[PDB]
């Protein structure tokens, strides 16, 4: 009794892709010398990003004057949130026309509109042109958020030369995309079973698949029991997270599962035996009615994705 659809935002299950939008950049010391830190971002294709900025781990107070460099092929409207930076310290921000800053604020700090080239090594020329020496250079394929580290790092090099494998914690951006399933919601004693069934999760090796259990009213905690089977054609590492949610968990895959510690808290999760789970909806709601886990209440189908949304009733 499972007709498969593309599944409706009511579906229990909801997969997403999570990314991090670099594509090429590099850092280096070589400002220590100079009287000011440089730092580059060259956005890929109104538009509003978050700018979170604080030290890098090895500074408890930054206070070194900043200059932004922040290229985009649209108009933006960037929030600059900050965290351990020196109030009064000089700021500068190079944007392109029609873009803005804001911020959780006058006091040492301006926002200058300039034009600027798009290709890398000219952004990073235009840059060399008004400042001796650069501190960072981040070219990025978009985002919502861009999380910058500021300080000079003593592991680089003195020099920035871009390389499209360059990555570093201190300059990161996250992009979160919702994905489309089919699937079908078929229903009791207090227990819901769930069935997942992605086709990849990105050809990156072994990589994580968050599965998030959550009440799907949020403010109000629930006593759950939670059965899921887990299928990936490709090796996958299914990382559970449940939160307001305390009941038995038994998870049915043949992947390696990791246990966030708020669900080993909250649920008392069966010791997980690998478990040899067949292919195709038919098969695998079958599997799960004939190994006592009935009845079943969603089957999900998911080409791809690296993060779920489980929210359950009531």
């Amino acid at each position: 009794p499972c007709e498969l659809l593309p599944v409706g935002v009511g579906h229990p299950v909801q997969a997403m892709l999570k990314s991090f939008t670099a594509l090429s950049g590099c850092a280096s010391r070589g400002t220590t010398s100079h009287p000011q830190e440089v730092h580059i971002i060259n956005l890929r294709k109104t538009a509003e990003v978050a700018l979170h900025l604080r030290p890098i781990q090895s500074l408890h107070v930054h206070q070194k004057p900043l200059v932004f460099i922040l290229n985009s092929p649209q108009p933006i409207l960037w929030k600059v949130r900050t965290e351990k930076l020196a109030p009064g310290v000089k700021r500068i921000f190079h944007v392109v026309e029609g873009s803005e800053v804001h911020f959780e604020v006058s006091k040492s700090c301006e926002v200058k509109v300039e034009t600027l080239p798009h290709g890398n090594e000219h952004l990073l020329n235009w840059a060399h042109h008004r400042y001796t020496a650069v501190t960072s250079f981040s070219e990025l394929r978009m985002a919502h958020d861009i999380y910058i580290k500021v300080g000079e790092d003593p592991v680089f090099s003195e020099t920035c030369k871009i390389d499209n494998k360059f990555l570093s914690l201190n300059y990161l951006a996250s992009y979160i995309e919702p994905q489309p399933s089919t699937g079908c919601v078929l229903s009791d004693h207090e227990q819901e079973v769930h069935i997942i069934e992605l086709q990849a999760p990105n050809s990156a090796f072994q990589v994580d698949v968050i599965v998030d259990l959550r009440p799907l009213d949020g403010d109000i905690p629930l006593h759950r029991d939670v059965v899921l089977l887990l299928k990936c054609e490709k090796s996958v590492n299914w990382v559970i997270k449940a939160h307001k949610v305390m009941g038995k968990l038994e998870i049915m895959t043949s992947d390696t599962v990791s246990l966030s510690e708020d669900t080993e808290r909250l649920m008392q999760v069966s010791k997980t035996v690998k478990q040899k789970l067949p292919a195709g909806s038919q098969a695998l709601i079958q599997w799960a009615e004939e190994n006592g886990f009935n009845p079943v209440t969603s089957y999900t189908n998911t080409p791809v994705a690296n993060h779920f949304n489980l929210r359950l009733r009531e």
